[PDB]
DNA sequence: CTCCTATGACTCGTCCAT
DNA sequence: AATGGACGAGTCATAGGAG
């Protein structure tokens, strides 16, 4: 098995991985909020078109 | 001067709260992307209900 | 059980802010 | 200032994975 320095050495290294793939974690995590959002401020503007498409053809057949 | 033995026990608490809080803004996220979630498929709901009653519509138009 | 990595908890030294 | 508050990072013990 590692010596204790190495072992040391080692732990170092995956403290500061874990830590960096926490950060990670969270721009994943935030950069999937935006587009949600903008996915939905499509979305939610379409529906807006649409619907004023409607009113529109309604008038057209009466 | 803070005695250093008190200095020791406020550290702890210290990166005990930290350590809660990254807890607290992960949940907050994950929490906001699973309702952004649901909130995209109702928009897509609404999308493809105006959609085929705007078809629908259309074919009225003869 | 061994042997390794990942991670919560702890401490220390250092930076920030005044 | 000297010092309260904040926080990066090294360390330890241990869970969990792979034997």
């Amino acid at each position: 098995h590692m010596k204790a320095e190495r072992k040391r050495m080692r732990n170092r290294i995956a403290a500061s991985k874990s830590r960096k793939r926490k950060l990670e974690r969270i721009a994943r995590l935030e950069e999937k909020v935006k587009t949600l959002k903008a996915q939905n401020s499509e979305l939610a503007s379409t529906a807006n078109m649409l619907r004023e498409q409607v009113a529109q053809l309604k008038q057209k057949v009466m």
